[PDB]
């Protein structure tokens, strides 16, 4: 009953507030059933906290819907009252609500995705899907996810909602620990970079932490987005009165930092775990009728996994092992759905050096999907570094682009005016970078058809304004086939100077030759010195690796290790 461009133009205009706590709020009136089952057994208690709220001055009012999911409300067996739990929920409050916005709140179901678990993201999707659904029919205001762990959990949802409307306002939360991480690893800057390229409306940050300890840890985010921020802090450092729980930080000692969140440029402020609407009544008061801020997010081009963050601020090693397109032994295995081996060489890559891992499918055609999509999930849960996905089939790409958890690289999109639209989009969609192939219908073979090619490519991509998201790879051809790598050189040196990231398929200059790790070595070092960022290569080759550290002292591009006598 309200669009996401009403609702933006109105943050726009000013700082909004929000509510603080409600099951403690049910607790004082004797109730302490699961807060979302009050919805059916004493809309009353609902009716009234909402009221408590808005009348300390509440600009927008959270539906009693947090645990209201099916795989959540399934553990206390609640999977059919569902329903009206939510609907309920969303007339209970839109009542206390008057002329205010009611958010839909969403939390998560409290599963860990496979392999901490075994839950899938098609599970999340369709469990996040059937709850939107609900309260996008009952007309709610925006909704919001709060309190999530897991970037792949959050994606399922944000993707769910997305898909159930394109109207309703968005806003995503996670929650950090004190050291900066979310459960599963996610920092501030990872989920930021990761989660803004999302349709989302505005990201934020509540619960597990008083408004000190948050402080910066909101600023990190702030700082590489451009959304709306949201941010709900507990009430101060949880201690024990009585061995029960007790939030010490008062309404005075806690509504003093609206004005350090104010200048980081925050648009809606609430409380979390502690906060009453004593809180909230004076937060309306130091707050006041303000007006936003601006920031403008420090660009930086990065690819990420459930717990590392990898920047292209420095040589990024792409590890090119797992593939069973061009290893028969693998290939058999993955056909036959072998996940362990897979597994394996992935932590062993990653221990050797890898920062991301280029994964592939082999033959396409040929392999369990229902694998893929197992395997795009499970890899940076088991090896902490992102994936380099190495998939050509375009329906493959979505159903592994989808499941992915963090933003991906994504490998191929050779410069023809179709494929590349067509992967611009499933990226736009789900996120991610791209590597664009300096190619057409052939390959090239000059450097001055190279550049042809990223000529092109570039008007594809400013038209598609998606430039900022592309790593260019200028096509490595084998020594022995005439390939004249010195046209590479030309071409990664010319890349590089525009402004790009650039990475090869190191292993292609050998293949057909023996004593394969000096060309590669010799190759990659020339390659470096020209300004190559990455390199889809082998990091079990140990000399290609040392002489690479090496490399890299030398230019000044990394430091010592440490000299001797």
């Amino acid at each position: 009953m309200r669009n996401r461009r009403e609702v933006s133009k109105l943050l726009s205009e000013r700082v909004l507030l929000l509510d603080g706590a409600y099951g403690t709020e049910f607790m004082k009136y004797g109730y302490d059933d699961l807060p979302e089952e009050l919805n059916i057994k004493a809309p009353d208690v609902v009716l009234k906290v909402h009221r408590s709220y808005i009348e300390s001055g509440s600009d927008v009012i959270l539906t009693n819907t947090f645990g209201a999911t099916r795989m959540k409300l399934r553990k206390h067996g609640l999977e059919d009252k569902l329903d009206p739990i939510v609907r309920n929920a969303v007339r209970i409050a839109r009542r206390a609500a008057g002329e205010k916005l009611v958010f839909g709140d969403i939390g998560p179901t409290g599963e860990l995705p496979y392999p901490l678990g075994s839950t899938l993201f098609e599970e999340f999707y369709e469990n996040f899907r059937e709850t939107v659904e609900i309260m996008v029919e009952e007309g709610v205001d925006g909704i919001i996810f709060e309190t999530f762990s897991d970037i792949l959990e959050l994606k399922a949802a944000v993707l769910a909602a997305r898909e159930v409307s394109r109207d309703v306002f968005l806003i995503a939360h996670m929650t950090f620990d004190e050291k900066g991480r979310s459960l599963t690893g996610t920092d501030p800057a990872n989920f930021a970079i990761t989660f803004d390229e999302l349709d989302i409306d505005a990201l934020g940050i509540n619960c597990s932490l008083g408004p000190e300890e948050i402080l910066p840890i909101f600023q990190e985010l702030s700082q590489y987005t451009d959304k709306f921020l949201v941010v709900e802090p507990n009430a101060g450092k949880p201690i024990v009165e009585n061995g029960k729980t007790v939030y010490p930080l008062k309404p005075h000692d806690f509504a003093v930092h609206i004005d350090s969140y104010y200048e980081l440029g925050v648009n809606i402020f609430g409380g979390c775990c502690g906060t009453t609407p004593e809180h909230v009544k004076l937060f309306r008061k130091v707050l006041g009728n303000r007006k936003p801020l601006q920031r403008k997010k420090k660009r930086i081009f990065a690819v990420s996994s459930p717990s590392k963050l990898v920047t292209f601020d420095h040589f990024v090693v792409i590890g090119e092992r797992i593939n069973p397109a061009g290893r028969k032994k693998l290939w058999a295995e993955m056909q036959k759905g072998n996940e362990e081996i897979v597994i394996k060489e992935a932590k062993t890559q990653v221990e050797k050096g890898a920062e991301v891992l280029d994964v592939n499918f082999g033959i396409e055609s040929q392999i369990d999907v229902r694998y893929v999509e197992k395997i795009v999930q499970t890899l940076p849960y088991v090896s902490n570094v992102p994936l380099s996905l190495d998939i050509q089939n375009v329906d493959l790409t979505e159903r592994a682009l989808r499941a992915y958890p963090g933003r991906s690289l994504f490998n191929s999109a050779k410069v023809d005016e179709e494929e590349l639209e067509m992967k611009i989009n499933l990226l736009k969609k789900y996120g991610g970078t791209l590597i664009v192939l300096l190619m057409g219908k052939d390959v090239p073979k000059s450097f001055e058809e190279r550049k042809e090619y990223f000529e092109k490519a570039l008007k594809i991509l400013e038209r598609h304004d998606f430039s900022d998201r592309v790593i260019f790879d200028p096509g490595v051809l084998p020594l022995g086939a005439e390939g004249k790598p010195v046209e590479v050189l030309k071409t990664i040196e010319f890349i590089s100077s525009k402004g790009f990231n650039t990475t090869v398929g190191l292993s292609n200059l050998s293949f057909g030759l023996p004593d394969r790790s000096y060309y590669n070595t010799a190759f990659l070092v020339l390659g470096i010195s020209k300004g190559l960022s990455s390199a889809i290569m082998n990091p079990l080759d140990e000399t290609l690796m040392k002489t690479l550290n090496a490399t890299l002292v030398i230019l000044e591009k990394k430091e010592l290790p440490r000299a001797e006598v």
